[PDB]
This record gives structure tokens, sequence and C-alpha cells, in this order.
């Protein structure tokens, strides 16, 4: 049986929860990415932060990008699948949260990221 | 079918002198990821996306309460443009949103999804 572990992009960097929104923006530019998994110490997943979140939940909400943190916003977007999750389970989570990307966890730690495109390649 | 038939007419246009924070608020308000930027009398100056604010704004060290949409700001179609013509512009600029102009003024916005839902 195919699992998230089989399909995921293993070993991605999880940005620190205390990083400011400005630092997260710099990170998104530096690494040409728009969705970041945010973690507490030891890669403990706290949620996902997108470029749009910074604008909508950050700037649009009157938050200061130089003081508000990635963790404060990512906590509003917590969802994931276990490394042993099936393709159907991953699709169910994506559907429920209206996203095409989902973090993969194993023993409370982020171990990878799975996208619909990844699933598509493993059918 | 023309752009005028498919567009969301009279959508908000962020003024060139409005700040990035103001633009962000419009994006939340209308739940959209891109807004046309206008000079006087609805004259189109360009488009601003949410990622633009993050990458060309915050990542560049600019203050969103100071920097304006105009400073981060070209493509569009006439209101009589065909679907084929609209798709050409979207493919050339690699975008899913396009400003519609008529008599030198912005009159609306057309999205790729708009075209899809308007096809019989
Ligand atoms: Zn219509
Ligand atoms: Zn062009």
């Amino acid at each position: 049986m195919t699992t998230a572990r089989d399909i995921m992009n293993a070993g991605v960097t999880c940005v620190g929860e205390h990083e400011t929104l400005t630092a997260a923006a710099q990170y998104m530019r530096e690494h040409d990415i728009g969705a970041l998994p945010i973690c507490g110490d030891d890669d403990r997943l706290h949620g996902m932060l997108t470029d749009r979140d910074i604008v909508i939940k950050g700037l649009a909400a009157g938050l200061d990008p130089n003081t508000a943190t990635a963790g404060e916003l990512a906590r509003d977007s917590i969802y994931y699948v276990d490394a042993n999750a099936s393709i159907q389970e991953m699709l169910n989570v994506m559907e429920e949260h209206q996203v095409r990307r989902v973090p993969v966890i194993s023993e409370h730690r982020l171990v990878g990221i799975v996208t619909e495109a990844d699933i598509a390649r493993h059918l």
C-alpha cells in the first residue's frame, strides 16, 4: 500500500515559530517558495504559513510584520497526515482544508510535505 | 462572447498612491489575490498580487504603511476581446487575472475561472 512517506518530499526545512513575518517573507523570496511549514523546537509542527496569509492575516489584520510571528499566524492553519496515511486520506485532508499541499508527520515531528502533484505521480 | 460579457465590472482598483497595507485590506475584503492599480480617472497602471506585496514589498525591506501600490506596479484586453485573445494575454504573462479596458479606462477584471464558468 502506498503511503504519504512513499510520496512525500522528505526532509524539508521547517521555519521557526518565532520568526517574524518579515523574516518569513525574506525566506519565501530567498527560497522561491510560497507555503512554509512552521515548527516549535525539534520540528514540532504548529501549522502552515503562506505568502497570502502574511498579507491577509497579517497586514490586512493590522499586525506589524516586524513583531508578529510566523507561529502566531500558522496556528490558524493546522492540518497534516501521518506518514502512514493513504492517498485517499491525503486527498480527504486536502479537500477539507481546501489546500493542495499537506505536511506529513511521524511521532509528532514533521518529516515531509506532500502535494497533489506528488500524489498524481504516484497513482 | 467578449471580455465585457464575462468580466466582473466595476471592481475595486487600488489607487497608485494607496499603501500596500491598503491594498492588503482590499485583498482581504474582496477575498482576491490580485488588484488592478489605477492613476486618475480609472486609467490602468498595472496589477498588484498578494505575493508581490510579500516579495517586492516586505522581503525588499519596504514599509507596507509607506510604500505605495504604484511603486510596485502592464497587460490587459479591450472590452471587446474574444476568449482566444484573453487566453493569449494570460498565457503570455503567465497570469489567471486580466484587467479589461474600454475608452482608456478600467471597466472590469476577467479571471481564467470566469471564462471557464461562462462557457456553455
Ligand atoms: Zn457573468
Ligand atoms: Zn504583454
